[PDB]
């Protein structure tokens, strides 16, 4: 793959939890979009079940014609960091969920996946 | 300023609402971090009142001893895009709010400010 980031989204789309999990350094953290920190930190031992939960969610939204769309990573002037814009979309194009990941890489592995998403609310 | 993104944040830190607003192109959008879209689209005519609101909230959080930190913008390999990481911290340093802006520029103006934030507890 053209980067570990590409490898990660490849494996996840295919449901290869173990392949996606191995993209992360042993000292990596996945900083989820929601929690008390604010957000929520997952270490490498906890990321695999997160990936399991996400794979469960993925095929149930797919079972309703939803598509998850992950854009090409665009790197920062720091070549070990990149953003990935992403969305979850109904078959008719309606955006259900939209977010951005800030990746920090090290030694060809993911060191940080910092996840953000728009909060769907009645009013901003 | 080092860039129009720098000018926006410096103008805002200086309470210059009109100077910050002027950084946006007339066809710019501010894609807010919450709302039904998901998020919420504000056009250039609506952005000024958002800046007035944020100026007041900044003064309020400061009086409660909180600290807003906006990191140096980092451009992408596409030089018309950049991220700014930001956070809001309690006096001691506890983070109560954390986010990131993805900027799109055109001809020296802000065209898109796409705002994201963590959802708390
Ligand atoms: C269980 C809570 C963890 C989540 C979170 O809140 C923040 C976090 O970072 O990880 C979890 C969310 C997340 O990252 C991603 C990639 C979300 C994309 C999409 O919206 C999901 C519904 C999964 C999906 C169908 C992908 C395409 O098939
Ligand atoms: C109410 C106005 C709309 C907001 C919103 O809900 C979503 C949106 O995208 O823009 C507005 C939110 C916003 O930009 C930021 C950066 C909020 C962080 C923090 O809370 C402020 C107190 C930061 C600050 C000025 C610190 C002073 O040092």
């Amino acid at each position: 793959a053209k980067s570990v980031i590409h490898q990660f989204f490849e494996s996840g789309a295919k449901g290869d939890v173990d392949g996606a999990w191995a993209c992360f350094a042993d000292d990596a953290v996945w900083l989820a979009s929601e929690g008390p920190e604010p957000g929520r930190t997952y270490t490498k031992t906890e990321i695999r079940d997160l990936l399991v939960q996400l794979d469960e969610m993925a095929r149930t939204v797919r079972a309703q014609g939803m598509d998850g769309v992950f854009e090409e990573p665009v790197f920062l002037t720091d070549p070990d960091k990149a953003v990935v814009e992403w969305s979850l979309r109904k078959a008719d194009g309606e955006v259900v969920d939209r977010g951005i990941d800030l990746f920090t890489l090290r030694d060809g592995k993911i060191l940080v996946k910092d996840v953000f998403r728009k909060a769907k609310l009645a009013a901003a």
